[PDB]
């Protein structure tokens, strides 16, 4: 029964919480399984520490007939944008809740772009709070501003699923009659469209096995009868002896070569997996034509490169970043992976300084290429501590 | 009408063969829709391919009132000790035949003590070509001579029932006259007796799904809001959620947990049945404190150890196997079920070197306790490649 | 643009050929794809070998806005008893043609018994040569006459639609005016009402995907480490590994199985679809407990029986079949989908010796049951031989 993971983004006290705890309700329904969870509950999310930052997350579970689904659920805007950066938690697909009374606002606008930069691959709309409003002409209306927003940041905003609805509501009804099932109770049904509306909409994601193959660089040694070795856990796919595959970045160009040997636990080893830590025996490879940094995949998987731009957030000084602000030129090191790769800034028109505690867009350019893809992420770091936390959103070569 | 697997042992040419066409003839008379088949056509044995090693193996249904039988036959005395060993197909009785003119012979003994060693739960005898000895004396001699092997071996020798006859003669009559039923023929009647005593002194053997509980951790996952997830087919008994059960091997102590969640093809499942491909849910169970290699089973039914005896069969180069002997202190891998578990192994008095082709007996001590029982079938692997093929026989700690 | 399957039935010379090529050209008109035909081709039928039987039979296809059909027309009375029955071509609806000079005739009332027994799903009726008639006082009587004969046959006579008109006048505007089009002229326009008439009236059909799971077992296997497998063509909807379904037939009961395992062309499958040729696994079934001749559907899908009622055609001697009749009694072989099954007829009163080329009704009792639906088609076979071709008509039990 596939995993997906999913969360709900918005702006504040539009209700993503209670539309939380109404999914679990509603949909243990027809799965008993299901652990119910209610509003105050997850309305207390805990700490949760990642890249250096505490982001304030919840987590539920929930399952449908199609799925397994684990949904996030922060409690501040600023949760959200940490959470979506720093990828604690990674959406396969995102809810997007939205007050029938407000229209979309500012958050609701920034969600979308975060969700846009980061990646999320499909965003389903449920606006919330639909008992205040009768006049159609006015749940129209909002449902127009949210599809013109995502179309703005090229969500298919057109053919998204907006499903109008009330999560208190529904809520109460599986308090009410937590035996409630479909086509008893309306409040509950709109539920039901939403969790269609997801199994729908929202794609069932590749599998890391089964994506093209990488694996970054952690150490390289020799074996004097046997030769050179690449060591450091896959990150998807596989491989198997026979195999060839490209060593991408740092060096001044790419090298294809063979595994002729896989090894793990000490013991030999037929296929290395995604998850897999293993050290893999190059074919051809001098100890320098391969360093730590570098990453092997799967041949004309991944391109090397230097300039790229980025959505970050940089941290507070209170959180341990830097404690007063720069400008284009700042050049911190960029760590990918394994490893810190300078890199100098270029702030976007309209910017001049960027303050700790911000988050950004901006270039940058680094000394040595990097086998570097968007929604590769990254950290910031100022002699070894972690200022900030960026994902790559564009190449630019 | 329970099914019974069964088969012909005994030295060369003492008529397993004709003994076998035999049985399907007879008894195809009173049950016409079991297929006869003749001499030629059992003696001309096909190749099977077992565990990496080839077989010759011959096949054959007959029916009782009682039951289905399906009975193997081999053509050499090596395929017996490899069919035997890698357990191609498994005796739940066998019928041992030995020539009234020669008595008991070296092969003889052999499958004997193999039949024991590999767990054949019941012998009977058919004393054959008795039309060549008038002589009670002699008839008897060779009963006689017959029992006490048994009985060597720890077969209730006294007991088992050594039938007198004639497969040759049995077998035209059967030509002769297809129809000829019981009461009709003393050749064919012989066979009746065979056959009835098969019947009554083979016990009816245990339905897998009625054995306990078992499963062997294919590999370990980790839903989420769920939690870990132990995979793999159910080789016996059933599991429904709520079930109890020991994870069992690798580990330095026996782990409990209960399943709390069976599924299979994506959807979920109530019970989990022998044959079954499933993935449990283990509830209060760490990533790590489940791996593949070990087993899940029914509480308090199988037992982790390290140290055992087994009878083994090594490869001959030709097959694949080593190119040289070994000596006590040899340490290959020993492949059980899933995962490949070193071991040290120690020839017994009287062997001081093990040559590819070899078939004999040691003990071994592996590296980490395994759920191992008596008749745990296994592999010796050297480098993934399958050197040789054993039973477990006993269980030393 | 659903597809569907019509046909026009009614007595000679009515002149169900003439309105087939008029539809043609007509619906052409609006549907330059369209092809059309003319009198003497569709006049000039070829042959078709259908269950050993040859019918002259003729084709043709129209389209509208709503659909596309194929059109059936064969020449002579016997083309069509022999065609609805062994169901050469499955007629959705038909189009009843009536002489409105001589009213229904006997072919006439004959044609709608069939329909009826062959399960036509709607008929409407096609009054042509009226350019013979002023009289409507005439007219009024021959639509009586035919919604009475319908009524009788339980079709709604009371409802279809009587339209009245020449076909051989619109064809031959369309011959003049192949640009013809609606409102233009008045022949043409009565064609346009049975064109409407079709596809408002007779229901849009069942793609065979989408009809419940069935498939009909040919062979059946065992997989040594895997179990069960029964093989053969899908007829309809489909399946997916985890579903469950129903072995239903020859059995003294019905048991339920999951499939475990689809496979085609030796590679694996994730569904197996009307049309496709598999093999299933089937989960926790003996080689006995499912054999050729059962089906596996959608459970609750279909039922056994031994019981039921048929409209059937025997061969003449000249085609091949019996040389002589038979009477109540006659206990030849009733072929359905993959097997012979026997099954002792008994003809109705009024009915004493059937003789070959008879097309008669009674009914069948069998040694066993069998998966059996009205509708069903089947064969009537004497040593391999066919004999007959029938349909099954109620179900008695
Ligand atoms: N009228 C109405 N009020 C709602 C509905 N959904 C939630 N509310 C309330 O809106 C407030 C915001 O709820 P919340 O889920 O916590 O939103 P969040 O800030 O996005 O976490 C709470 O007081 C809820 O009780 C609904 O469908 N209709
Ligand atoms: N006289 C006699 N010879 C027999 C009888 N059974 C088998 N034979 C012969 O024994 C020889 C070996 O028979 P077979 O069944 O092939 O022995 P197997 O190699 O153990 O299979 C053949 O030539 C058979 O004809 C019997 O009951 N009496
Ligand atoms: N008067 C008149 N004759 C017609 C009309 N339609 C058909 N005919 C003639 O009917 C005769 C037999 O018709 P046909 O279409 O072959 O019918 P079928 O016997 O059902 O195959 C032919 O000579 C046609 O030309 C019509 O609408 N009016
Ligand atoms: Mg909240
Ligand atoms: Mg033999
Ligand atoms: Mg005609």
């Amino acid at each position: 029964k596939p995993h997906v993971n999913v969360g709900t983004i918005g702006h504040v006290d539009h209700g993503k919480t209670t539309l939380t705890a109404a999914l679990t309700y509603v949909a243990a329904a027809e799965n008993p399984n299901v652990e119910v969870k209610d509003y105050g509950d997850i309305d207390k999310a805990p700490e949760e520490r990642a890249r250096g930052i505490t982001i304030n997350t919840a987590h539920v579970e929930y399952e449908t007939a199609k799925r397994h689904y684990s949904h996030v659920d922060c409690p501040g805007h600023a949760d959200y944008i940490k959470n979506m950066i720093t990828g604690a938690a990674q959406m396969d697909g995102a809810i997007l809740v939205v007050s029938a009374a407000d229209g979309p606002m500012p958050q609701t606008r920034e969600h979308i772009l975060l969700a846009r930069q980061v990646g999320v691959p499909y965003i389903v709309v449920f606006m919330n709070k639909v008992d205040m409003v009768d006049d159609p002409e006015l749940l129209d209306l909002v449902e127009m501003e949210v599809r013109d927003l995502l179309n703005q940041y090229e969500f298919p905003g057109d053919e998204v699923p907006v499903i109008r609805g009330s999560a208190l509501l529904a809520l109460e009804e599986m308090h009410k009659n937590p035996k409630t099932k479909r086509g008893e109770n309306e409040w509950v049904d709109k539920i039901w469209e939403l969790l269609d509306a997801i199994d729908e909409y929202i794609p069932t994601p590749v599998r890391d096995v089964d994506k093209p193959f990488l694996m970054p660089v952690e150490d390289v040694f020799t074996i004097t009868g046997r030769g050179t070795v690449a060591t450091g856990r896959i990150e998807r796919g596989k491989v198997k002896v026979g195999d060839e595959v490209e060593i991408v970045g740092l060096a001044p160009e790419t090298r294809k070569t063979v595994v002729t040997g896989v090894e793990m636990h000490r013991k030999t080893l037929q296929e290395g997996i995604a998850g897999d830590n293993v050290g893999l025996l190059l074919r051809g490879v001098s100890r320098e034509e391969v360093e730590r940094g570098q990453v092997l995949a799967k041949p004309g998987s991944i391109t090397p490169h230097t300039k790229f731009e980025a959505s970050v957030y940089i941290l507070k000084k209170e959180e341990g970043g830097r404690h007063t602000g720069f400008f284009t030129g700042y050049r911190p090191q960029f760590y990918f992976r394994t490893t810190d790769v300078t890199g100098v800034v270029r702030l976007p028109q309209g910017v001049e300084m960027v303050m700790p505690g911000d988050n950004v867009t901006f270039t940058v350019e680094l000394i040595k290429p990097v086998a570097l893809e968007e929604g590769l992420r990254f950290a910031i770091r100022e002699g070894g501590r972690t200022v900030g936390a960026g994902v790559v959103t564009k190449i630019l070569e």
